[PDB]
């Protein structure tokens, strides 16, 4: 009873794989900052893995969660 | 070059340690969501290892990032 949004491909809620609790998110400006932001990754497939590498991140877990403000993935 | 909020106490905008980027947001809902929600974390201390699973987390880096909700006109 995780996140009803994208959480993998033809985004249409998923409701995760095994688990319960948290929706995790990452990335905002692809890397060529000169305005977009619709190249993302939102959902859950395990242990708020967390992650590492780039800019913004998030270990949501309050209902639904991640609709990329600007737009929306799909 | 980061953050101006809490982040190791009374806050003085500091802009924490060394490195170059960010300040680590973490926390909020005690474990008594018997209302409110205001005993946080949100400082800095090297490299947002990321952290753990208690509710609410992240890793901002957008200039600044943390002063927290509900509250009173200052």
């Amino acid at each position: 009873i995780v996140c009803h949004t994208t959480a993998t491909i033809p985004s249409s809620a998923v409701t995760c794989p095994p688990g319960e609790n948290l929706c995790y998110r990452k990335m905002w400006c692809d890397a060529f900052c000169s305005s977009r932001g619709k190249v993302v990754e939102l959902g859950c497939a395990a242990t708020c893995p967390s992650k590492k590498p780039y800019e913004e991140v998030t270990c949501c877990s309050t209902d639904k969660c991640n609709h990329p403000p600007k737009r929306q993935p799909g």
